[PDB]
């Protein structure tokens, strides 16, 4: 839809602080911090797929809006995720060990903007079309 495409990370703010708040250790934060992944979003019927590709780590999720699914995250959390579409924003919540984090993906001019919140930390990542 508005989201379908191949997207390249161009800017990131507060990602280390976000990863620290999730409990990610030094080595994994170090491998994630300077990475510039591609995000590839596609849709087939009811099923949306989001691939994240980077030199040292790839991940993929496929889901139906409003249907909880199990996910292994790039930092190896085993989470339960639910993704909904609210006002044109794709809103993902991940739940694990009594904690939650929310990841919101929105389209703003030429940008795919991703806002990641864990407790008091808010990280913003900006992608542009490859
Ligand atoms: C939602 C998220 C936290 C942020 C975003 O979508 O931008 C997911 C993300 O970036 N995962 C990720 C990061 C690296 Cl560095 C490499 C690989 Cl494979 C995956």
């Amino acid at each position: 839809d508005a989201f379908v495409g191949t997207w390249k990370l161009v800017s990131s703010e507060n990602f280390d602080d976000y990863m620290k708040e999730l409990g990610v250790g030094f080595a994994t934060r170090k491998m994630g911090g300077m990475a510039k992944p591609n995000c590839i979003i596609s849709v087939n019927g009811d099923v949306i797929t989001i691939k994240t590709e980077s030199t040292l780590k790839n991940t993929e999720i496929s889901f139906i809006l409003g249907q909880e699914f199990d996910e292994v995250t790039a930092d190896d959390r085993k989470v339960k995720s639910t993704i909904t579409l609210d006002g044109g924003v794709l809103v993902q919540v991940q739940k694990w060990d009594g904690k939650s984090t929310t990841i919101k993906r929105k389209r703003e001019d030429d940008k795919l903007v991703v806002e990641c919140v864990m407790k008091g930390v808010t990280c913003t990542r900006v992608y542009e079309r490859a």
